[PDB]
């Protein structure tokens, strides 16, 4: 018996893509997000993340569906939330149902386009008094740490780059002597190679060669708790959760730490005719925040800078090397940025059953959470590196609020062979966010404690804002059987926000279900080894309102002209009038935002859907195999205003469609052998495909979405991008007329092939040469159960992926990015010579002569992979020794997390999940217990 | 079970200052006029006076006309307002609780929800709170493991009373009108006082509300490992943070202006303190001995934050528009934190020896972030003994005595509730960001380029306090005896109580010298105070033989304050006494010194017999000379005020008839001192810093050669005489007994309501604060409310309670 929306129906009487997730493995992934904790166990359903310490995760159900925002929807014990789960308690988890469908998932909103993720809690059982109490202490190592060349091979680079000059190399601007020669064949070589013993005339820095990712990176400790008491009568429950999470980056000073707690129970009076319960949760996360780029920081310096100076400061490029801050310091300084997360939940459901098989509800939602944080900036000096001595202090609040109420009234009726369950009901919410802010400047102490806004000087400002949402709906179910054969819902829900135009209020989304079993069918006796098998088939039309809170309303905004604006642009309404000149006590007056239309409307989705279960061999071998085809028609793009509109012209308007086809197939096979041994082992394989079918305007053609800005993305997938094609370098000497009318033309410079076949080095040879939407996406559980032991393994993969590297950038040309004497990655110190013409690697040369920054197929590797995500050994102490300690269970289990992974020929790199430049992805291992009582 | 709960209740204002009316305004305005001998014609206001002499040659008023508007342009008509009416309403106050419990052999649960909300007497001002609570405890293994939590939420929110409102409606004349003409605001004009307009201050602040978050609750465990022994850890959490928006609206109340100036304040602050324990107990029972021992440690932690944004200048005024992104003027930033931490070891030690002979005994050593290392700790130990008198055998023969138990006591506690950084040498930055009052913000920026401004000025640093290395705990001393008593079988019970209770080395603010300047206070160990009392509680119950139960049950206690030392700079202080001018080592804690006001000169006679005195003429206070050098001047100041009461005591009646229930509770306080700043409105027509203000009305009673017969002073225009100083003419008789509480109630017989299923069905009716005695001396309204404090209403209520 699962929970689909309101009501509970049947385990094996669902009609939509109900994907009900098996809980028993989300304690044993050992995580704090349940949702970064699935990462595959369901098909059609791509989640990404990061190694950060919060555990965050980019999700999306069945593939992309809407070109702005499209987080899905997560339930949790009724109230809805749309931003966490990261934060919440992830181990008082019941079930976790997914409707992936829009037929099963259309009675739960109109904001249900993306699917939603149904959160159920435990609860107390009937006569138990169970105690658990759990513990984790872990370890994060590095890995993925990219190969950079250190200051040998940093001057052979610049020796080699000024030698395909020409250029004497001696007369650099850094502190390198080089003594060098020609040979007999014509090509230069490197005799002997000196550096300096300072870095400045005026000896400040001294030289080294220093390490930054293993300066920036320590191994970091993770822990873990828990504490669960259960309750139950035949009258009463309860339950009482506890818990602690503390995690420490692999990269230095930044961590996480989360507390928690949860009250759950109930009481049922009289005959059960009166019902009151309750569910309450309080957190308090406190997370520092890795900066803004600090693996590209650490990639780009120079390794010839130190991490100190002559004294106890810190070093930097004093002068020639480029203007790139030292990585210590900017982890140094953003050491107590920490900010402060509580949160509630809350629900209280009344029910109350008249006469009999029928019942009523009404339930409360709360959610409120604010946000306290306090940045701080400091004054810096190293070279060249200076804040010009500033010191301020920002102190920022953000609050959060939302709460429903929801009334609905079921019935219930079984007479002959038909069975029906009829439930209306209404619903209400309300979002009331805000934030506001401070700021002060010039303070004289620089200490965490002294640096309160009241300890300062300088000149100060202010923020703040606010939002605000409505809702009100009414919906409506219907379930029936007949046979218990032939299985059918009906379902309706009328809604209309406050975000809709002032033309339409209230929305209306149909939906149509059926399903049919082959079992129960009495010509299909004669297959005695099958089981079951049901047919479904369903047809929904859901869409969602995330569309901006002005949508409709022509804003209007006063802009003085306070806050800064670079260039003189300054829209400002001030316009001293008298002649004054002077004194700030001018007139003001309104410019004009934006411009909105009254026809705003939200985003449909027509989703249909067909699968197929079955089960075999006295229960074995069940799965199912379903196919899918979304198709949503009205996405919003907001347009500039045209010519003699003036300011404020951009309107937003809803023209746009998208559609989605692909398969899911999951199977299982549990089954005990003769050797004293039991085996599990589920799995599903998807597939995904997308396509673009309309879009309105020049916004086609500039390529905010697809292209980039020379193709139009009417007709192909959503974010393909569209460039040169690179088939190798100019070995030979002949190749410069071989070749056909090359701009730059050299012994190295990859060369790009003719399309038109005219002599074209034009903008008219791309084609489409990066798809982002894999096929072939698949995952792999093994479960192995020999005698007191336990074995759990997993293996996550996709197969066919293109990807863009920007660290192939980095680590194959010596100059492509802007600034000078960069460090790269010590890919190029093979690269193409007279003396080895036997890479792929382009001529090392000091200028873009030929433009080699364009997009290209240089630039695609290939994304496919398939790494062990966990793997976990336990051992269960038997049964009279834990017996005789009055306790039930006790465990000491040993995992460790993302061991190993296997990649193809055709990528040089670290990491084939994310190639550029996020927070890394480190190796656990755990060591933990479970005792229960 | 469950118990629903439900209350509504009707606020009225009570006891209401008799203040001047236009018409009364007038008439003592010409005396006061004519008494000084001057043109009661020249009031620079709208009256004009037909006016005489009698036969004795006093002058007497014959009739009296009033302009029609206060200035010549007719922007301000003449009213006669009640002020204390325009600003006063009917108050509204709101109940509702519902509470439901549960209890198994393995556990218990409690789960409540409660709302308040209540419209206060004064407009513009009300409160309301929300809560939930939900406790609960579980039984594992043999019962000897056990985990519990009681947590409760609450959300309040209010809008308080400004600053001095009834004050200014005291001092608003009744001619000002509410509306001016144009329909903005009414408010002085001409010659009439600097006073604001006190409904425009109430609707101008109905906005400024917090809301007050506050969590509080804890969870712990207990072990039992075996019969007597008892292992507990309790982890308390206590954490409350509010928001508010206080917004500056301008304002122009006649004369009464703001410029223009428009502003908002967006405040947040967050308490957040944590408690944590573990507890070691064993008990024992030996035939006759019995006994406890308990050791534990405890910690505690506290951290405060607040901070604040601040944006001058809008263009709409509403709290719609009013938030500091849409300021176009000036912007501030506020905000600093603070905390502390205790530590506690401790120990507890009970005996009972055939249940007759009681010892206990008590120590605690306790340390505190607010002293050095050096004097960090200090160790606190306690005793006290019992006699349970009846259980000894000779006490036997004594069939109307159930029980008789003497106790004594001696034992000290620490006190260290002081600033947080009561040790330090504090300099803070003040560049004087902040609102002050008549300047004096005592900031550290300075144009010492002398450019007028226009940008950041240079600053620094002030002294705010003189560190102290060796501050240590404070040490309040007590000893105590007692006896309890039960008479009659049980219905004749009670209690007596005698202490004496001595703080020593306390821990004082202590202000600077004079010429140490700047932040020269220091926290010192320097002081000493005695509480001695008696307190005595009596109850009596018994039923009647025709169905009415009753049962009393009262109380009485005194005490007696004196400080024992104290700095000298504060002695001379008066923060604490005599008015810095005796210091008030040996009174009572607030004593205050002052003239003894001797009446009033009658005959131009009782002036040139009496002391010199600058400003005595007939009709002025004579003050008495108390030296006898034949001046009255400074030196003629004694002990005249004493807070403290000769005794107060409490009542409570409780009957049962025929299903019927009256309550009564009593309450009085008598022989205390109050001192009147409402007499200062009220007898004098210049005992104020500005002329023309709205006077009490019992200055029309003020002594004439006309009206011979009176205490109040003849009505003057300039205080001359000083009326104004501190004397024996402000401390009355503040004794008083008031019906805090009546409430009546009936419950529906059991038969009736248990058959809709309802164990106990009863409505009730009540109301509270309903009557005061008082003393005939006293001349204000409520003598426990004397002054501009926000009155006590009677509230009258209706109610019930529902439980099954």
């Amino acid at each position: 018996v699962v929970v689909t929306g309101y009501t509970t129906q049947r385990k094996a009487d669902l009609t939509g893509a109900v994907s009900v997730v098996k809980v028993d493995e989300i304690q044993k992934q050992g995580e704090n997000n349940p949702v970064k904790a699935l990462q595959g166990r369901v098909p059609g359903m791509n989640i990404t993340a990061d190694g950060n310490p919060s555990g965050s995760a980019t999700v999306r159900i069945r593939g992309i569906g809407t070109l702005n925002n499209n987080d899905p929807l997560y339930i949790i014990d009724g109230v809805p939330t749309k931003a966490g789960m990261h934060e919440l308690n992830g181990n008082d988890i019941e079930s976790i149902q997914v409707l992936k469908d829009a037929a099963s998932a259309s009675i739960y909103g109109s904001r249900a386009a993306n699917g939603v993720i149904i959160i159920t809690t435990k609860q107390g059982k009937k006569g138990q008094i169970k105690i658990n109490f759990d513990a984790s202490v872990s370890a994060s190592m590095y890995q993925s740490k990219m190969n950079v060349l250190n200051t040998e091979q940093y001057g052979r680079a610049m020796w080699q780059a000024y030698v395909n000059d020409g250029e004497n190399p001696n007369g650099n601007a850094l502190g390198y002597a080089y003594n060098w020669g020609y040979n007999a064949d014509g090509n230069p070589v490197l005799y002997g190679m000196t550096l300096s013993k300072y870095l400045d005339s005026k000896n400040t820095m001294p030289v080294a060669d220093t390490d930054w990712f293993d300066e920036i990176t320590r191994t970091g400790v993770i822990q873990q708790y828990n504490l669960s008491v259960s309750n139950g009568s035949e009258k009463g429950s309860s339950f009482f959760s506890l818990g602690y999470y503390k995690n420490l980056g692999v990269i230095k000073d930044t961590d996480f730490d989360r507390f928690s707690a949860r009250m759950n129970s109930d009481y049922k009076l009289i005959d059960d005719i009166l019902t009151i319960g309750q569910h309450f949760t309080l957190n308090r996360t406190s997370e520092v925040q890795a900066p803004g780029g600090i693996i590209e920081t650490a990639l780009d310096i120079p390794s010839a800078i130190p991490v100190y100076a002559s004294d106890g400061s810190w070093g930097g490029p004093v002068g020639g090397w480029p203007d790139r801050r030292n990585p210590r310091a900017v982890l140094e300084y953003n050491k107590d940025n920490r900010y402060t997360y509580w949160r509630m939940f809350g629900d209280a459901y009344v029910n109350l059953t008249p006469f009999k098989g029928f019942n009523l509800r009404s339930t409360f939602g709360l959610d409120y959470a604010n946000k306290q944080a306090r940045y701080f900036t400091y004054p810096y000096q190293e070279g060249t590196q200076t804040n010009n001595g500033k010191s301020a202090v920002e102190a920022k609040q953000e609050h959060w609020t939302k709460w429903m109420w929801n009334a609905i009234a079921t019935y219930q009726l079984e007479v002959g062979k038909h069975r029906g369950d009829v439930m209306i009901g209404m619903e209400l919410n309300r979002e009331d966010d805000s934030h506001f802010s401070g700021y002060k400047e010039d303070f004289s102490i620089l200490t965490p404690d002294y640096m309160w806004p009241d300890a300062g000087s300088g000149t100060a400002q202010a923020y703040g804002a606010g939002e605000g949402y409505s809702l009100v709906s009414f919906f409506g179910k219907m379930n029936y059987s007949y046979a218990d054969r032939y299985l059918l819902s009906l379902t309706l829900r009328r809604d209309g926000s406050s975000r809709f135009g002032k033309n339409h209020r209230y929305a209306t989304f149909p939906s149509v279900s059926l399903g049919w079993r082959i079992t129960q069918e009495n010509f299909m006796k004669e297959l005695t080894w099958l089981d079951d098998l049901k047919l479904r088939a369903s047809w929904g039309q859901t869409g969602n309102q995330e569309i901006s809170n002005l949508a409709r309303y022509t804003i209007y905004a006063p802009n003085y002209g306070t806050t800064d604006s670079f260039g003189g642009q300054s829209y400002g309404t001030a316009y001293d009038i008298t002649g004054s000149n002077g004194g700030g006590v001018l007139p003001s007056g309104f410019k004009r935002n934006q411009i909105g239309n009254d026809n705003i409307k939200w985003e449909t989705t027509t989703q249909t859907n067909v699968g197929i279960d079955f089960s075999l061999f006295k229960q074995s071998l069940y799965g199912s195999l379903e196919y899918y085809y979304k198709k949503a028609t009205d996405i919003l793009t907001e347009m500039a205003g045209v010519g003699v509109l003036g300011e404020g012209g951009s309107r937003w308007i809803n023209s746009g469609a998208m559609k989605n086809q692909g398969f899911e197939f999951n199977l299982g096979y549990r089954n005990k052998t003769a050797f004293g041994l039991t085996y599990d082992l589920n799995g599903n394989i998807s597939t995904y495909r997308n396509e673009i079918l309309e879009l309105p305007e020049t916004v086609a053609a500039n390529g905010k979405f697809g292209g980039n800005g020379v193709k139009s993305v009417v007709g192909h997938t959503y974010g393909a991008q569209v460039g040169y094609i690179a088939d190798g370098i100019f070995k030979s000497q002949d190749e410069v007329d071989n070749h056909a009318t090359q701009e730059g033309a050299a012994v190295g410079r990859i060369r790009y092939r003719d399309i038109d076949h005219n002599g074209v080095i034009d903008e008219r040879d791309q084609n489409w040469i990066y798809d982002p939407t894999p096929s072939f996406s698949y995952g792999l559980n093994i479960y192995l159960e020999y005698k007191n032991f336990d074995l759990t393994m997993f293996w996550q993969g996709v197969q066919g992926v293109d990807i863009i590297s920007d660290v192939k950038k980095k680590s194959d040309f010596w100059s492509a990015s802007n600034v000078g004497f960069l460090n790269k990655g010590t890919r190029l110190l093979n690269a193409w010579s007279p003396t080895n013409p036997n890479s792929d690697i382009p001529a090392l040369t000091r200028s873009d002569t030929n433009n080699e920054q364009r997009v290209s197929t240089y630039f695609v590797e290939n994304g496919s992979f398939l790494k062990l995500r966990n793997i976990q050994l336990g051992y269960t102490v038997p049964a009279v020794i834990s017996k005789k300690m009055r306790m039930d269970r006790l465990r000491f289990y040993c995992s460790a997390q993302n061991l190993l992974t296997i990649k193809s020929k055709n990528f040089t790199g670290e990491d084939p999940e994310n190639p550029n430049f996020s927070y890394p992805i480190p190796v656990n291992i755990t060591f933990g217990l479970n005792i229960g009582f």
